[PDB]
């Protein structure tokens, strides 16, 4: 059967991605209750976490198929536990650190956690229980950002409870993970009957600039996803107007899901609308980031933030079709660890030269003008490759 490891991890999607404190974190690390320049957070915190996300991908897949998928989601609720621990008592910019330290094991255990779906289940619910899992996940994001914009604008609730409640459903998310079954065999180690195989992977022109789009685009997705919200607080301090962060991130969730179910249901040639459906959208995303730097109002850097979040899991869902249809289930995940890995080491390049204090040191305004004449030098790649 399939039916209870799927409602199992159904409940551990749910209480872990709703993580209410999620939004509104950069109002709480800035805010009243800790003594934090934001320039600090933009420059000493947060590229701690693509750091812990680079040096914590490549062994996590080694502690993925050996321990059969079980304990790394076990690793994952303590992580969360600790991770949320510490937002709430931790003090200073040495333990900041350390919680975008466990925050980006987190990220790391997260493939983990999707690739278990393939271990447990029967093959023939390999397509049903991988987009019921996912959607759930996306849904329980979502309502996270509902939830906790209804329950700041309309319940005169400070961030520390919220944390409080995020600590609360992560810690059941916990609860939910140590009762999932072990699963019979692995896809890589323990299978009962690689290296020298893996050039005949990449060794099609059909599976490499999509690779590679999708590695720059998931960089290029992480790092704006990282400093979005400082940049939204340097549009407008929370001490001013109570920003509406959850609201704002909710429907950008919620867009994303309604641009990932369009991406699968709409019959054209892909071949010849490929060279300009992926230009259109790319000039999109290089428009909404120029318009959340040039901007001054803050629904102008929201409804930036809207269309971008949108126009980006448009494009990369057409690029993860584009890249699923030619190989099997067991290359698709070594294909995407590969992919990234790549994808980490280009932000982890992008964190040290634009954000950190080894390069530049920028402050949080100068840096969206970078990322987006980086989505915009990725438009100008595919508007040359459309002239080719
Ligand atoms: C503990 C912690 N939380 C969030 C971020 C930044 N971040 C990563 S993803 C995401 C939104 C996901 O939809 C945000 C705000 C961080 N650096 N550390």
């Amino acid at each position: 059967s399939w039916i209870y490891p799927t409602v199992i991890l159904c409940l551990f999607g749910f209480f872990s991605m709703m993580r209410p404190s999620e939004p509104f974190l950069i109002p709480y690390l800035s805010g009243p209750d800790k003594n934090l320049t934001s320039a600090e957070i933009t420059n000493e915190i947060f590229p701690v976490w693509t750091y812990s996300y680079l040096v914590l991908l490549l062994p996590v897949f080694v502690l993925t198929d050996y321990v059969r998928y079980k304990p790394v989601i076990i690793l994952q609720g303590i992580s969360f536990i600790i991770t949320w621990l510490l937002l709430l008592f931790g003090q200073g910019v040495k333990t900041m650190q350390v919680v975008e330290f466990f925050y980006g094991m987190v990220t790391a255990a997260e493939v983990a956690y999707y690739a278990y779906i393939y271990s447990v289940v029967s093959p023939e619910h390999y397509q049903r229980v991988s987009g019921y899992c996912r959607s759930v996940t996306l849904a329980a994001y979502t309502a996270g950002s509902v939830l906790a914009q209804l329950l700041v604008s309309l319940a005169n609730m400070s961030y520390f409870y919220l944390n409080v409640i995020s600590l609360a459903s992560v810690s059941v998310a916990f609860l939910f993970s140590l009762f999932l079954p072990m699963p019979k065999k692995s896809m890589f180690f323990h299978a009962k009957p690689w290296f020298q195989d893996l050039k005949e992977c990449y060794s099609s022109k059909r599976l490499f600039y999509w690779s590679l789009w999708w590695a720059f685009a998931t960089a290029g997705f992480n790092q704006v996803l990282n400093y979005v919200q400082i940049l939204w607080d340097y549009k407008a301090p929370s001490q001013d107007s109570s920003i509406y962060n959850g609201a704002v991130e909710a429907i950008a969730t919620f867009g994303g899901a309604v641009a990932a179910f369009a991406v699968g249901y709409v019959k054209v040639n892909w071949d010849l609308l490929g060279e300009l459906a992926l230009v259109v959208f790319s000039v999109v995303n290089a428009g909404s980031l120029f318009l959340m730097h040039y901007t001054a109002n803050i629904w102008a850097c929201y409804a930036g933030y809207l269309i971008f979040k949108s126009s980006y899991m448009l494009l990369i869902t057409i690029a993860v079709f584009q890249i699923a249809v030619n190989l099997n289930v067991e290359r698709y995940a070594l294909v995407f660890g590969i992919n990234t890995f790549i994808a980490l080491v280009i932000q982890t390049i992008m964190t040290v030269i634009v954000v950190d204090q080894r390069g530049l040191n920028l402050p949080v305004s100068i840096q969206f003008l970078v990322y987006g004449s980086y989505f915009a030098v990725i438009a100008g790649i595919f508007l040359m490759r459309s002239m080719y």
